[PDB]
């Protein structure tokens, strides 16, 4: 009896250690930022060259797209998964290197994921907290530049984060009152184009004729897709100092708030008819840049943006600059130079899982799949 | 540090030819119930928020599927299992049973005796005992090449049931009740482009069927609704007899060929003389993946009738079908639920 179960358990032990022999694994911290997923890969990635984060992202995108697909798509992920790969920092001042992605492709900047990364870095001990600290800087070296994060620690704890802030890369209004003639039932609409880490078309829900609600999400997704498509066919949008960045990525649709604390509600449509569940950090930065450029938001004033789910992000414009010699369609005098703003965005991320992802060399879905169709 | 892991679950994340199976191995307290059906009823009635938090976004997604493992209760069984999805709880699931059999051997829940090449793994489910076999890759002490399950008894229940959306569907039991309907009767063929439509159609059909047609399992009284809809059509891979998609849950669509749906199809075919005992049937999914099935046996049950049974004295025909497919481990996960997370019980944006 006893020998039989002792022999049994040892065979069972042997089976277990056989598992991860000759199988690739990555370790991940699964977070969400007010409903939006962020899979942060902390170990197991192949070694990637690059003398800066933009070059690392280019390498990934050119040579190792299979990493993204397998981690983001079904069956390990799903069509609304977002994520990030952590690397050593390169740029002076940074704590962590990071490259973002989603089910469509690798990305330059992502605000909700940056908030999640700052949070996870502190809560899991990736960066040290000096004794007695109540705020912990976490500076991210991203393909879009340096993103200066702060984890705000819960009082009484050494590493529990109440919420996190990021200082985004420079944001700016790009072009104003752009008319786009969309098919019925939408008709013509007037939008702003702004950059907040990604380019956004910002448009009022009222122009589209649709109230922002979960039940209207498919209508919003289709309006968003139509608008984005027609913009990139008819309007030249390019970053005037980072020329790798040059098309309209997202459509930010805003309307009246449902929560009293918020200025506005929004939903961001991006990728292939996807919607952000969070209020969207770079989209919030872009909105604040636009409001600022129009005299509707003061430096230091708190701006609160609500998502389709009711979540809030808070932000503030910290400062502005002109860039002598550089211009965008909204800039009046190239001499004076274009107006940029520095914005901080704050929100809350939660740890939802510690994951070890496995890739069997004989799994035909080792690189994932999607069932979502691009409708052309 | 300890409170961060309070109320967490550990899972083996598997997939069976594309279809996810999140198998929860620890974290549940004791669940009252003297058999697996009762444990399922306890969960659905008192802890449904657990399913929601594990299956739905942000931890899961709208086509996620899973199971809770338990100690076996029924004599002969190795593992107890209750299945779950984005909508509720199936009494049986073929792809998840293939995954569970596979996980059991590969993670050492079940011992592999020396030199063995086939390992039995018997599952105690709410629909009854499911006898599984892991087929080991030769040379390896534990790597599973594929896994077979002998399903609970299946049967054609009722033919040509008209339903006005106006289509003719067959009702068959394969561990769940299925309505089986060819695609051309809907006017939309089976393709990833069509999937969204199919999901809606299948939702209507299931809902309509359950409002008009009484469906009751003669041996297991609690099974008394049509839970799934199987839409079938011609195959794209030469090795397959047919291609299908199954709609269920909160209108989610199966990525695998569906094990219980394959069983229900084989019972239908066999009842109609179109499939013989021991013959291999091959069903293809919307992703091009394949399951193999065989009818192993048949019986008539004297005195017991269902709508298709012409003469009760002789009795209804039931078959024992075996399904085979391949499952892979895709991760090991510890799922956490911060008490202040407003999405600790998940959410869906899926419209109505
Ligand atoms: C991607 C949207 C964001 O920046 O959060
Ligand atoms: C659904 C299934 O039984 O595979």
């Amino acid at each position: 009896e006893k020998k039989k179960n002792q022999r049994a358990n040892r065979r069972e032990h042997q089976q277990k250690r056989e598992i991860m022999r000759f199988k690739k694994s990555f370790t991940c911290i699964d977070m969400h930022t007010e409903g939006e997923a962020a899979r942060i890969v902390t170990s197991g990635l192949p070694h990637i060259p690059g003398s800066n984060m933009a070059e690392k992202k280019a390498y990934l995108q050119e040579n190792m797209d299979y990493l993204r697909r397998g981690i983001m798509l079904e069956p390990r992920g799903h069509d609304d998964m977002f994520g990030a790969f952590l690397f050593d920092p390169i740029e002076e001042g940074a704590d962590l290197g990071i490259v973002f992605m989603d089910t469509g492709g690798y990305l330059n900047m992502c605000g909700h994921n940056s908030i999640a990364a700052v949070t996870a870095a502190v809560e899991t001990g990736i960066v040290s907290v000096p004794a007695k600290a109540t705020n912990v800087p976490v500076v991210l070296d991203t393909p879009a530049g340096l993103v200066r994060g702060t984890a705000h620690l819960q009082s009484g704890t050494e590493s529990e984060v109440s919420n996190a802030s990021i200082i985004n890369v420079p944001s700016f209004l790009y072009q104003q009152d752009v008319v786009v003639v969309l098919p019925k039932p939408y008709g013509e609409v007037r939008v702003d184009i702004a950059f907040g880490g990604n380019f956004f078309a910002i448009v009022p829900a009222e122009q589209l004729g649709i109230d922002i609600s979960v039940q209207n999400l498919s209508r919003l997704q289709e309006a968003g897709e139509l608008l984005r498509t027609e913009i990139n066919r008819s309007v030249k949008v390019q970053h005037p100092q980072l020329p790798h960045i040059n098309t309209v990525d997202c459509v930010e649709i805003y309307g009246p708030p449902t929560n009293p604390e918020a200025n506005y509600k929004n939903v961001v449509i991006f990728g292939n008819r996807q919607a952000d569940r969070s209020p969207c950090g770079t989209g919030t930065s872009a909105k604040m840049a636009t409001l600022y450029a129009k005299g509707q938001l003061r430096i230091g004033e708190t701006f609160v943006y609500e998502s389709i789910l009711g979540s809030l992000f808070q932000g503030r414009v910290l400062g502005e600059e002109r860039i002598p010699g550089v211009k965008v369609p909204v800039t009046k005098d190239a001499e004076e130079g274009m107006l940029v703003v520095t914005a901080e965005i704050t929100g809350k991320a939660f740890i939802m899982g510690f994951n070890t992802m496995l890739f069997d060399p004989t799994d035909p879905f080792k690189n994932g799949f999607t069932l979502k169709q691009y409708i052309w």
